[PDB]
């Protein structure tokens, strides 16, 4: 055990050392308190070697302990707090800067005073890293030893914000300081003339404008275009945690950028500055920020880099979202209110860039090869919701025809959800079809659409019906024909009931006698969806006396109710024959025409606008009405009309001689008023001119007993009326003409 010896003969000065040092130290602590003097012990530590190493042990033995929800802190902590704040005090609280408005710039603090106040912090934070062991609280450890522990650590995170605080300030005025300030906006001016040091270092405003002027300053940094790389490295490490290095890697891009603009007259040098100014868009394109990349863009379209452009847009449009949720969002449609208003939005951001890249591309315009390049990188692009965003705004300007030309993963996928529930691209898509020759489906399309809820003008609807009445009809290679017809029968149909229904809302709007409290109510309901044939009645139609739109609607409908036909008929007939008495009568105080002739206009547009059927419009019932009206109301010579007008009316519309003959005779022979006594002159008058009529059509063309029978029969009811009361010469002129008929 000689060692032994030796190593107690040690402890023999062991016990001189700290029996010399704990006197030492007690004269000081007693005199000027425990606070100042471990903050003394900490400031020799730190270089203000044996005698560095006695002041870090008495900084260790003596430093108190934390004690008691409130805490009382050890005196070593309150120490390196004072001492921190010592090292602080003169920049602490000052603005950073100086400024006048008038070209005036400078550092409050001079740089020498900040370069000798930041080794002075590193030298404490390099000491409690050398020591991370031996100073209790700094090393992990009950609540009285945490909240030393947390105290400590904020303490150490505050020193390191200073050190790169003052490393970031020094920075600032190494660079040119007046450029920036210049170009920088109002608020920010003005956040910075009042910008102190402890909020760089303890407040997040200080850190926010930090980032923005390190975003400045390299902007301006690629203007005097030294070198990029270097303030990268610079920025990187002592200012990080500050810095960011997505932002470095974009601060490249921006780099190759605007060199890309510096060396814009080379033809060669740019397609290697602008490739790879895009590889390092790419890199930070899921946090690349949407202002940095218009300004990229803008020199982009400014350099002719269009194709380029584009590829970005849509790699930081799918960088945000890598679920693509844009597609199960819209694909089933509309929720609002939500928080995946970030994927579409910000997709939609890039896509207005796009939208302003084809722009200038068509209004400048290898234009060919850019061009070419372009569009190909647009519609060989996977993202659908930018193919929907590009097709909206293609229509939005009218470039139809690109629509129909290109041919996209879902331009049938778009239009097939817009159309559905939108008028425009329900007219493109048959457009569309056209081209792609379906022309069976756009009737069907033009079909449904007239159909639809939508909101589309009775006068729209009507023209689907006629362009659907006319699309499937001519191909002439359409499967089946007896689905064909069935179409073209269903588009037929609702064309008729529109028809009705567009010229009661034409006359229901200009009706004086309607008020106007019910013309918006008319025009609200009718100007738009097609109405059944039984509303139109019903609602207005009926209570409209529109007579000769009600016997449109009964041929529209089959209805097959004679009699209220022919009552309505008459009713027609006695109306215009009023209206048309008062407009004679307003001339006589253009010359309308004589009551019989409006009478005969309006049988005629029904008669040429519906065709003439046995049960739409029957003679054997409807031409006695007419000849009671010829009769009852003097439509006759005694008005300057021809006497046989009625009669004239039916066969110039088609109807044959033999009906009318045929009718004509059973007035004749019933004798039901006003067909009886002396009147039956004229019932004469009317047959041998329908015969006369009918010979002459007969004898151009090139019949039987029973008309020769009823011309031996009429003159006995003319010498009947001859001896109750021109008639020798009408019974000649009868008797010649029963002798070239037989």
């Amino acid at each position: 055990s000689l060692v032994d010896i030796f190593a107690k003969a040690l402890g023999n000065c062991v016990s001189a050392s700290d029996d010399a040092l704990e006197r030492e130290v007690r004269k000081f602590i007693n005199q000027y308190g425990r606070v100042e003097t471990i903050a003394a012990a900490l400031a020799v530590a730190c270089g203000q070697r044996n005698t560095e190493n006695l002041a870090r042990a008495a900084f260790i033995e003596y430093g108190g302990q934390p004690r008691l929800e409130s805490v009382r802190l050890s005196s070593r902590h309150d120490a390196l707090a004072l001492y921190l704040t010592r090292l602080v005090r003169t920049l602490w609280k000052a603005k950073v800067v100086q400024v006048g408005s008038g070209s005036d710039i400078s550092s409050t603090i001079p740089t020498s005073k900040l370069v000798t106040i930041q080794e002075n912090v590193e030298r404490l934070r390099n000491f409690l890293e050398a020591n991370k062991s031996t100073i209790q609280g700094l090393a992990p450890p009950d609540i009285a030893n945490q909240k030393e522990h947390q105290a400590l650590h904020a303490l150490q995170k505050l020193m390191e914000s200073i050190s790169e605080g003052i490393s970031f300030v020094l920075m600032l005025f190494d660079e040119r300081v007046s450029d920036i300030y210049a170009r920088l906006d109002a608020v920010s001016q003005q956040q910075l003339k009042d910008l102190t040091y402890e909020q760089l270092f303890s407040q997040t405003p200080g850190k926010e404008l930090a980032k923005v002027l390190v975003k400045a300053i390299v902007n301006r940094n690629i203007a005097s275009g030294a070198n990029v790389e270097t303030v990268a490295d610079a920025l990187r490490r002592r200012c990080g945690s500050f810095c960011s290095p997505d932002d470095v890697v974009t601060f490249k891009a921006q780099e190759q950028l605007q060199r890309a603009s510096e060396q814009a007259h080379n033809s060669p040098v740019l397609r290697a500055l602008l490739a790879e100014s895009l590889r390092l868009f790419e890199q930070v394109a899921g946090s690349l920020t949407p202002a940095n990349l218009t300004t990229a863009v803008e020199q982009y379209i400014s350099l002719k880099y269009y194709a380029g452009a584009i590829q970005l847009c849509l790699t930081v449009a799918q960088q945000k979202d890598r679920g693509n949720t844009a597609l199960s969002w819209v694909n089933d449609g509309k929720p609002a209110n939500d928080s995946r208003k970030k994927a579409f939005d910000e997709r939609k951001i890039c896509y207005n860039l796009i939208h302003q890249v084809l722009d200038k591309l068509e209004s400048d315009f290898l234009a060919a090869t850019k061009r070419m390049e372009a569009y190909n990188v647009v519609n060989d692009s996977s993202d659908e919701v930018f193919h929907f965003d590009l097709y909206e705004w293609y229509i939005e300007k009218g470039w139809t025809d690109r629509i129909l030309s290109i041919d996209s993963p879902h331009v049938i996928t778009y239009l097939q959800r817009l159309a559905e529930t939108d008028f425009r691209h329900a007219e493109l898509l048959c457009r569309f079809y056209t081209t792609r020759s379906r022309f069976f489906e756009a009737a069907q399309v033009q079909t449904n659409l007239a159909k639809s809820d939508l909101n589309i003008s009775l006068k729209d609807r009507i023209i689907l019906l006629s362009r659907a009445k006319g699309n499937a009809s001519v191909n002439t290679i359409g499967i089946s024909r007896q689905q064909q017809q069935q179409l073209n029968h269903e588009a037929s149909e609702l064309l008729e009931i529109a028809h009705i229904q567009d010229d009661l809302l034409e006359r229901l709007v200009a009706d004086p006698r309607i008020p106007e409290e019910r013309k918006a109510e008319i025009e609200e309901f009718l100007d738009g969806p097609i109405r059944t044939l039984t509303d139109l009645f019903n609602d207005y139609a009926d209570q409209a006396n529109y007579y000769d739109l009600c016997l449109l609607i009964f041929h529209a409908a089959d209805f097959h109710n004679p009699r209220t036909i022919l009552d309505t008929w008459n009713n027609l007939i006695n109306q215009s024959h009023f209206e048309a008495e008062q407009r004679r009568e307003y001339w006589e105080i253009a010359e309308p025409p004589l009551p019989y002739v409006y009478v005969s206009q309006q049988i005629q547009l029904i008669a040429h606008r519906t065709s003439l059927d046995s049960l739409i419009f029957p003679v054997n019932s409807l031409l006695p009405v007419v000849c009671a009206y010829a009769i009852n109301n003097g439509q006759d010579a005694s008005i300057g009309a021809d006497p046989c007008w009625p009669i004239q009316l039916f066969l110039n519309l088609g109807v044959p001689h033999a009906l009318v003959v045929q009718v004509l005779e059973n007035v004749l022979d019933t004798q039901e008023a006003p067909f009886t006594g002396r009147r039956r002159k004229l019932v004469v008058q009317w047959i041998a001119m329908a015969v006369d009529m009918w010979v002459r059509e007969v004898e151009r063309r090139g019949m039987g007993s029973w008309v020769s029978e009823l011309l031996g029969r009429a003159d006995q009811v003319l010498t009947q009326i001859a001896g109750t009361g021109e008639i020798a010469s009408l019974r000649r002129t009868v008797k010649g003409l029963k002798r070239s008929v037989d």
